[PDB]
């Protein structure tokens, strides 16, 4: 369970809201892609996601 760090392209509302998130603070981002899960569920007392 190796991968890689590709760099791809993100689109969506969820991207344009981020957008203008950073348009007002007028702070950069930095933002990933999630691996583990979708969400994320308290499982063995241990949050994934």
């Amino acid at each position: 369970n190796e991968g890689m760090n590709v760099k791809k392209c993100c689109k969506g509302f969820c991207i344009d809201i981020l957008k203008k998130l950073s348009r007002t603070v007028k702070f950069t981002y930095d933002l990933y892609l999630v691996t583990n899960g979708k969400h994320g569920k308290k499982v063995n007392n241990v949050w994934n996601g």
